[PDB]
């Protein structure tokens, strides 16, 4: 047998030499060099020491600042809140495991690492649709006087906070199970085994379409509608109104965010799709570790985006960090506001 | 001429098109694309966001835990400080410099953006010698009844602070000078021009020898000593005493800590050396930017190593972070330390 299936796991290592042991009961150093595990352990650390201050940062700002209440603004708060969970929710454990060399918390732990990770990523994928929608509703405006209010925004927050939930939820209650991958440090869905007990079989097809293929379309498609309308080409202050040229930046951002997704996941979705269609092939632990751990940057490449492609936010952020005011720079140029300082509304 | 020497600088760009401007008076966007500076800018931000908590933490931790008082718990405590100094020291500036495309604070900026760096950079180097020796004195144990006291650790500290100071402070008072390098976002010593009025020539030698090659001897050699004695080959509980065992851990580390140095500084020291031995050839802004900005990771790659190759420190940290205690993990299986908990004195 190429790998070693346990009733709880599947080590991508042959037990010909009888050296394989449950990733729930002992270090997996026989899978790779111990310094290699120290490697994963640091990586995560950085992630935790980074993705934390930054995402927290975000929350605390949006909260404080009163004008930051646009769709985009509502989506990116979520993301920050989802990511705050991955980190404290599961990234922390992955570190634990890494620092030990195996899931010491056994299955409860893998159910953490797995759950959160899955959810947070699904949410990120879904949020990328609640967006395509809006982007379409503002660029191709199929309406007359319909505006995407904060109310429609909180809807998505629920929509996504649920759709992505009915994804990382089942493997915790009979439908599918979470199982360690690569060097047994990370946890994911079970692609490796058929395990009729939980029909890992059905659950995987359910997600390769209803939680991937579909959202992929929905987004790519909407990206087609705004092909003739707003494009990448966006001139200086205004293009048919600075309001029309300011929306083309919320759009030149969203695109990128999506890229940052199909780079953070396809490399993995591909690996996971190859292992499913070949549940037994001769693949090694390094095979799924790299594409998997790489996808964990997911918890950080979003605020960076938004903090570089959102004059509004970025300015409003430095205002928060410079304690008092000192907007310096060249302000948002357009709207600005905060908790009280420049929070003054000037709408209609 | 291949570059544009100014009375205060040296832009690695030809002024044949008369487009070159003082990096103390105008943006250097003609040297590279404006988004690249944005990169440096973005990057600089990630460094500060990570390096602060990580270094601040380490500080408050070494202080609260009354037993973390080994020479190592001194050299790194002093090492984390030297980094906080770089971070707020010149890291802040340099970001501000990348943000506005040029050294707005003129030379003043260049001097801090360049001092502190040279400062801490050296301390981390010297801090490695003050570690190599100590490692020698315990592994090849030169005395028959010697042991470094807290006083000695403070001597090293005072020492590395003198040695490093003895080379970062001179360029502030007439011997050589800090001049911006690469894209003109960072400052360093002058290898570029001979400037007789300041003696760049002489200094640069005094640095490549009395502060690099020689310390690079006092260390590698010392290692060739702990080759026959304590070796990277570290087993489990006890080696000839669980004491001798854990002695091996503090070494596998120092070694790594020395790797994480030659990695972070040779690529730069190399570039720096080539230029010197070619004060006038043709090289571009990117040339020294890369080695240079990568070297700045020196402000973090230490605590991460420490907090990973030190079960006791890691645990004291988990103990601290988990507000109360409950060091979960695996503890150190050996000694522990803190303030009111189990910082209980347990000698002989
Ligand atoms: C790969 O191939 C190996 C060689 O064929 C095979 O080896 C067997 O490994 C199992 C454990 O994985 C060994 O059984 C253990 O024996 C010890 C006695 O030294 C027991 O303590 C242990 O159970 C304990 O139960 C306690 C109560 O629950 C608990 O407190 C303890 O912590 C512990 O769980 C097991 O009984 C067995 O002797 C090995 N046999 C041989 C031939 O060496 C590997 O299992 C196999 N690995 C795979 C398939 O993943
Ligand atoms: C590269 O070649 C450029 C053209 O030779 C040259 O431009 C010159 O720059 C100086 C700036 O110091 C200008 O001088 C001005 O100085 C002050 C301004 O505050 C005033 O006395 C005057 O306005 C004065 O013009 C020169 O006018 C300008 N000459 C030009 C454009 O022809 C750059 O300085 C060169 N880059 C270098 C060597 O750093
Ligand atoms: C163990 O792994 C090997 C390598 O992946 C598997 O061998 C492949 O089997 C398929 C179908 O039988 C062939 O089409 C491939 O050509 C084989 N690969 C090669 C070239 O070696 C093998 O089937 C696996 N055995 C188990 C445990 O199922
Ligand atoms: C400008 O740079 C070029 C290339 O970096 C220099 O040309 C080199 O000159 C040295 C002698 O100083 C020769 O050994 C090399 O073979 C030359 N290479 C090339 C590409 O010609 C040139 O000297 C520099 N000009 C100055 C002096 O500023
Ligand atoms: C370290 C974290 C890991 C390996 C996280 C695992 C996350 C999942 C199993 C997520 C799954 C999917 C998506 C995010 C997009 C849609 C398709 C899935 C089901 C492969
Ligand atoms: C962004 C930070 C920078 C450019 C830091 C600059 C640091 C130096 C100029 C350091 C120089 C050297 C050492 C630390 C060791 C000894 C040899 C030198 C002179 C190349
Ligand atoms: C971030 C620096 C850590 C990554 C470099 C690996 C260095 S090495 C690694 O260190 C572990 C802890 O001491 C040991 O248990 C293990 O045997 C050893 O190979
Ligand atoms: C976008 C990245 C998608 C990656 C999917 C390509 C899987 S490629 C697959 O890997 C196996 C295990 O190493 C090999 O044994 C096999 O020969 C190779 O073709
Ligand atoms: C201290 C927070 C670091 C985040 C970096 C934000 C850079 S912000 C940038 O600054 C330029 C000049 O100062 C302005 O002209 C521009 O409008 C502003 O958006
Ligand atoms: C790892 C230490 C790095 C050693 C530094 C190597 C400097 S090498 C130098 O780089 C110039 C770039 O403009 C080239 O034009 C030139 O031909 C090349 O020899
Ligand atoms: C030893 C490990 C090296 C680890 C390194 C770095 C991990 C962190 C940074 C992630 C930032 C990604 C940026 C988003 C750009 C879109
Ligand atoms: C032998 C190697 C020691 C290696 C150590 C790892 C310690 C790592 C931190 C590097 C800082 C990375 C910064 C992210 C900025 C994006
Ligand atoms: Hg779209
Ligand atoms: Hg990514
Ligand atoms: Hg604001
Ligand atoms: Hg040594
Ligand atoms: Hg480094
Ligand atoms: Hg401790
Ligand atoms: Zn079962
Ligand atoms: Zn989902
Ligand atoms: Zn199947
Ligand atoms: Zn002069
Ligand atoms: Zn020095
Ligand atoms: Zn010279
Ligand atoms: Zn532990």
């Amino acid at each position: 047998m190429n790998g070693t299936e346990g009733p709880n796991f599947y080590v991508p290592f042959s037990n010909k030499t009888g050296v394989v042991r449950s990733p729930f009961e002992a270090p997996q150093y026989y899978l790779a060099e111990p310094w290699q595990f120290s490697m994963l352990a640091a990586y995560m650390f950085l992630l935790i020491m980074l993705g934390f201050p930054i995402n927290f940062l975000t929350l605390y700002v949006t909260v404080q600042h009163k004008k930051l209440r646009t769709p985009l603004n509502y989506i990116l708060l979520n993301l920050a809140v989802a990511d705050l969970f991955m980190v404290f929710g599961g990234f922390t454990t992955t570190l634990y495991t890494s620092l030990h060399g195996y899931f010491v918390f056994g299955p409860t732990g893998c159910n953490l690492e797995g759950f959160f990770a899955t959810l947070g990523g699904e949410i990120a994928l879904w949020s990328l649709v609640v967006l395509a929608i809006e982007r379409y509703v503002v660029v191709c405006k199929p309406m007359s006087n319909f505006r995407f209010g904060e109310n429609h925004a909180i809807m998505g927050v629920a929509f996504t906070w649920v759709m992505a939930l009915a994804c990382a939820a089942p493997p915790l209650v009979g439908w599918s199970r979470y199982i360690p991958e690569g060097m047994q440090c990370s946890c994911g869905i079970d692609y490796y085994t058929p395990h009729e007990e939980t029909n890992n079989e059905s659950f995987v097809i359910y997600m390769f379409v209803v939680h991937f293929i579909i959202p992929l379309i929905v987004i790519f498609f909407c990206y087609g509608q705004l092909v003739f309308t707003v494009k990448e080409a966006a001139a200086q202050q205004q293009e048919s109104a600075t309001t029309q040229k300011a929306e083309k930046e919320v759009t030149r951002m969203v695109i990128i965010m999506v890229i940052a997704f199909l780079i953070c996941w396809l490399p993995y979705a591909g690996v996971a799709f190859y292992i499913f269609t070949h549940q037994g092939s001769d693949f090694g632990p390094i095979f799924m570790t790299i594409p998997a751990f790489f996808a964990k940057t997911s918890a950080v490449y979003n605020p960076v985006i938004y903090i570089m492609m959102n004059k509004q936010f970025r300015n409003c952020m430095v205002t928060t960090l410079c304690c008092g005011k000192n907007p310096l720079g060249d302000d948002e140029a357009s709207t600005t506001v905060s908790k009280t300082e420049t929070s003054q509304v000037a709408p209609a």
